[PDB]
DNA sequence: TAAACTGTTACAACCAGTTAAGGGTTGGGGGAAGCACTGGGTCT
């Protein structure tokens, strides 16, 4: 077994990245696996280290890009781009994020940077956050690229939305 | 000089007959179903 560790942020985005983990594992096999909910941890029990998790993730990401291209800068009708996203800036940030993910996680190498977190994935996300008196010039909260992609795939594939 | 004795207190028939107990006609029209105010990202 591997006991894939999942960081704790909030039981909305954390459940989204858990959905991404479980969908990536079920994509490509991963038999005799289970999901153990720990309030917010939402851990996975599977007997594999990393082969089929990569296979399922790349398959799901290829399907993501295909759906984005099929749907119509690079605004489309995709759920993960404009079907649920309320910001016009997201309609262009999602294509570039997916393109960067394609350029990064295809030659068997890890990620190198991070990304912002949107309202749809986590309602508690915003560029203005106070610490003691006021807010900063940027956003202290950041999400890893792999975690961001898994949250995106979980949001588009699992949670339902009404527009 | 006395102060109603007694059989009797209605019988019998019958105790609504029929007919219909709404007929019709319309069962919300017609408008609107939040107007703004608060914008979140990515860059210089």
């Amino acid at each position: 077994f591997n006991e894939f560790k999942t960081p704790q942020i909030d039981p909305i985005f954390d459940l989204y990245v858990a959905y991404g983990y479980v969908v990536s594992l079920i994509r490509g096999g991963a038999k005799e696996a289970t999901l153990i909910p720990h309030g917010a941890s939402y851990l996975i029990q599977t007997d594999v280290s990393n082969e089929e998790f990569r296979h399922g993730l790349v398959d799901a990401l290829s399907s993501m890009l295909s759906l984005h291209i099929a749907l119509a800068k690079l605004v489309s009708d995709a759920d993960f781009s404009a079907g649920a996203n309320i910001n016009n800036v997201y309609w262009d940030s999602v294509p570039r994020n997916l393109e960067k993910l394609m350029k990064d996680l295809e030659k068997k190498r890890s990620v190198k940077g991070t990304a912002t977190i949107p309202i749809t994935l986590m309602p508690s996300a915003g560029k203005y956050m106070l610490k003691h008196f006021g807010v900063q010039g940027g956003n202290p909260i950041k999400v890893d690229l792999l975690n961001y992609a898994l949250a995106w795939v979980g949001f588009h594939y699992y949670t339902p939305y009404i527009k």
